[PDB]
């Protein structure tokens, strides 16, 4: 019966893993092609923290279990989405490279939009995080901590 204490090892964990998150398309305007292998470093390091951090749920995957399936079912989500959004904007061009993709040698030269919604994209998730992790302690977890609000 020690599930309330497992969101500490969450808390801190999620530190890291929503930084390399925004990182990933402030690095993929550029690892896009030319050095993808930042971008295919990191989204392992993210899928294999998340799926190894079920291993110490065994104990009791209840409070967490539940807690984690609403923070589970969206941010791969959320992640995918604007991620697929983009790169079917890219095909949605021509809707067929096939027939005259020569053109896209003149493509190199992006304006890095990536980083003008990314920008606000990316602001927004740190606060919805941050807000959202000091606040569900407090508002869920209270009972863990003694003086201390948040």
């Amino acid at each position: 019966m020690l599930e309330r204490q497992l969101g500490y090892y969450l808390i801190q964990l999620y530190i890291p893993s929503l930084l390399i998150v925004i990182l990933s398309w402030i690095s993929f305007w550029i690892n896009l092609d030319a050095a993808p292998a930042r971008v295919g470093l990191g989204i392992t390091t993210v899928l294999t923290l998340t799926t190894q951090s079920s291993g110490s749920r065994a104990s009791l995957p209840k409070v967490s279990y539940v807690k984690a399936i609403d923070i589970w079912l969206a941010v791969c989500l959320l992640f995918v989405f604007s991620a697929l959004l983009e790169y079917a904007a890219v095909n949605f061009v021509s809707r067929q490279r096939e027939f005259g993709g020569g053109g896209f040698i003149q493509r190199a030269k992006k304006i890095d939009k990536i980083s003008r919604i990314g920008f606000p994209l990316a602001f927004l998730i740190f606060n919805l995080f941050y807000w959202i992790i000091y606040k569900i302690v407090r508002r869920e977890d209270e009972f863990e901590h003694h003086h201390h609000h948040h």
